[PDB]
């Protein structure tokens, strides 16, 4: 590539075109919240043979930060949402259509699972698998890549802590996963303190001033934190 | 349940919606972040607070303490209290600190101004905070609480977010999120020995214009806020 | 003369600042990807070969030489950051010179002065290309040629006491990173698949860039060769002692 001029692909022209725009016709800002994965670390450790031998597939984090989201979607409607500023009119969405950030060698695409509220961890597992799959493949299909209602994007994938992803509108919310870091943190137990060891993971939350204030931003935060932290996810693994 | 439908918003958000698009695009933002230890700031205020309610009649929370820092640094960097006029080039230094703060209503978020917060008292801090958090949960704020604002302070840690990039709003030039106060394991060093102990941590994210404050000039102004909170000289201020 | 309760018409660079920063946001996406990168090995290495390294170079030994080494390979070795995007043709150009900027403080204000062909220097010759700089910066003896030609921009937002920042990036650049402040914290080690805390030099390296030209894959790509070069320091003889 050095010391040469080359045009981009459709699929990188579209991405300049819209990240620039993107900025443009929303207010985008970043809230930052951090979560102890240590709970959910310790359940995927203790029954990811089960849950594969049962359901087929491997049991990764994404699964459990998938199902946290889409719950966070359905108690906050106001989140999965899209503004329309020339009517002035919020539009609240019956379905959550998750978009996933997948890599791909022509680059980065946003394939949707559609109607993801109705879906258990197992069925969220197999269809990350299969989605990534024909996403790397060129196996999509046009109904794959629309209607998405909110995204999800693994920025911890490449061993970024945060980022400031930008949304792309009609959706009003973008909500990266960090890299899990294990770190000494505070732990308070009958008013006294202590220092431990815990998985923890930052997750940046990027959302529209138009449709989300920054205590919304942080009550649906607080949401996804809760449930992530209590981890009680054993009955939602089917095993 | 909203789920379902549409529906026209009401006028704040309208207002919101449209003044933050905006806001961003006649202005160069960015959010730089320091780390504060608030420990003696804890410490001060948990030993001080049932004198200082029953002398001055209010509860003595942190935000007192970060409005007047951020107040006397605001003083201090006279640069960081101003407006930039695209059009003749020309910078405007206010001689009043009009500060507003963001506070929750029923209707959406509104920021209510302190205005001439520079003559102010860590007391009348506090009372000039109560005034303006009840009449606007009670629908009682007027004009002139909502105008002449000239920098402003959002309480994000309150719904628990460590930190955020606040969006400022033209013509002010600054916006101080106080992130969450955490407790954690820091690194402190004592006659020349460094050991490990648990402190009370704040993250200040500023949002500045990149117009009025340069990535030097604001971490000069958050130094002195930090530098004024971490040494907590606050006993007189209280007035006790 | 004081500044409050006036209105004063700000200075040259005050004014280039003002809107090359407003329209920059505006004729890019910017977004900043956040790295922390464990400093110590960098930081021991530094306090052992300083007074060899001004003894036998002149001049000082700082953090930033250590920094612009990492970045200008790791600008080599990503070419795809190393580049600019023409939206109107819908091309990308990757440069085949790493002209470096760094961001210096003047009495006027700050200069991001280039370190041109910063690929073919080794880290004495960074280190007196910073110090050459930043006096012709702050003493108005800096050419044209010296402030142009910029493929990517280091700005140490730690001099002031910053963690990080959300630096702003100047078209046709496609990323600025930012060095912000070396705290010492308290991390977790593991040896033997056995965990530890101990005490470590940490900073925190946001790269602001450009999704025209770098997504978050690439940018983390680029951020993670950054990082395992300072992490393993083994800088000993790139200081040429």
């Amino acid at each position: 590539l050095r010391g040469t001029t080359q045009k981009v692909n459709r699929i990188r022209e579209i991405t300049a075109m819209k990240t620039v725009e993107a900025l443009q016709i929303s207010a985008q800002l970043t809230q930052l919240h951090e979560v102890d994965m240590t709970r959910v670390a310790e359940l995927r450790k203790k029954n990811k043979p089960a849950f594969i031998e049962k359901h087929g597939v491997n049991l990764t984090y994404l699964p459990f930060f998938v199902k946290a989201v889409v719950e966070a979607l359905v108690s906050h409607p106001n989140v999965n949402a899209s503004f329309n500023a020339k009517t002035k009119e919020m539009t609240y969405h019956s379905s959550v259509n998750l978009s996933i950030a997948v890599d791909t060698p022509a680059g980065l695409l946003t394939p949707v699972i559609h109607d993801a509220q109705d879906l258990s961890i197992p069925e969220i597992a197999k269809a990350i698998v299969d989605l990534a799959d024909r996403s790397r493949n060129n196996k999509l299909k046009p109904n794959d890549l629309s209607g998405g209602t909110f995204t999800i994007t693994n920025i911890g994938s490449e061993g970024a802590l945060s980022d400031t992803p930008i949304l792309v509108p009609p959706q009003a919310g973008i909500l990266g996963t960090g890299a899990i870091v294990k770190r000494p943190v505070v732990i308070t137990e009958d008013g006294i303190d202590s220092i431990a060891i815990r998985q923890m993971v930052f997750l940046p939350l990027t959302y529209d001033h138009q449709v989300v204030d920054g205590a919304d931003a942080g009550r649906f935060l607080t949401t996804i934190k809760d449930r992530l932290e209590t981890a009680n996810f054993e009955g939602d693994l089917q095993l």
